[PDB]
């Protein structure tokens, strides 16, 4: 039971349920304690043994790992309209949201290390045969001492297929124009579409489109100073037709992606940790 863990702030709340700051009395350590309500659950899935839970929980489980990019699950719990799943809490943190609406758009130096890792996070749970989709700024988490993203939320995840999904509940307006239009997609394009809406946000301290007209149409304008490369990079991922975006060895391999700064440098020199 939760005698384990002492319960401290709430930290944020939605459609999903809610999270709470929390400690292992055991050993002090910091962690993220999640409530997910039963009949919000858009997805359900079972254990290698086979107990009925969130496909949350399997997703977390297949990415798993001694790799920091990824959020680690510590433990979790039934409950009769709940569950409760336990997560590693970085210390201090502060999520990429919060982030930019504190400094605004990122200089390209931060932003490319911030985009780096989170490709690197993304190709380790598909890897794993997890695909996220809900990849945003408020499912990134930054460990400011270490200059390390973790993601978040696989709340609105699945396994990776190789076949059309026609199923979606993650965020509409990072959703690509072939969800919007026919209810269908590929989960690395649509991934890859995210990237592009993420890395705008980064750099321009907004995303690209509210409408649906806007997604459709998929013009974009960049509203800061911008540099020609990490521009071409974004009108890439957002490619309307989905084999016209890149595939993560080629956004990896773009000019602007090369010389990327170390996670502890970008601490040092942007996070000042
Ligand atoms: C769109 N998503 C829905 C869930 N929402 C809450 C959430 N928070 C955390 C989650 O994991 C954490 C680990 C450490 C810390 Br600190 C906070 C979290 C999570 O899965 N959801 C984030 C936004």
């Amino acid at each position: 039971l939760e005698s384990q863990y002492q319960v401290g702030p709430l930290l944020g709340s939605g459609g999903f349920g809610s999270v709470y700051s929390g400690i292992r009395v055991s050993d002090n350590l910091p962690v993220a304690i999640k409530h997910v309500e039963k009949d919000r659950i858009s997805d359900w899935g079972e254990l290698p043994n086979g107990t009925r839970v969130p496909m949350e929980v399997v997703l977390l489980k297949k990415v798993s790992s001694g790799f920091s990019g990824v959020i680690r699950l510590l433990d979790w719990f039934e409950r009769p309209d709940s569950f409760v799943l336990i997560l590693e809490r970085p210390e201090p943190v502060q999520d990429l949201f919060d982030f930019i609406t504190e400094r605004g758009a990122l200089q390209e130096e931060l932003a490319r290390s911030f985009f780096w890792q989170v490709l690197e996070a993304v190709r380790h749970c598909h890897n794993c045969g997890v695909l996220h989709r809900d990849i945003k700024d408020e499912n990134i988490l930054i460990d400011l001492n270490r200059g390390e993203l973790k993601l978040i939320d696989f709340g609105s995840g699945a396994l990776l297929k190789d076949t059309v999904y026609t199923d979606f509940d993650g965020t509409r307006v990072y959703s690509p124009p072939e969800w919007i239009r026919y209810h269908r997609y590929h989960g690395r394009s649509a991934a890859v579409w995210s990237l592009g809406i993420l890395l705008y946000d980064m750099v321009c301290g907004d995303i690209p489109f509210e409408h649906d007209e806007e997604i459709i149409r998929g013009q974009v304008f960049f509203r800061q100073r911008v540099s020609s490369e990490c521009q071409h990079l974004i009108r890439w991922c957002l490619a309307l037709r989905p084999s016209d975006r890149p595939t993560f060895e080629e956004i990896q391999n773009h000019p602007w992606m090369q010389d990327v700064l170390l996670p502890q440098e970008t601490a040092e020199i942007h996070l000042h940790s």
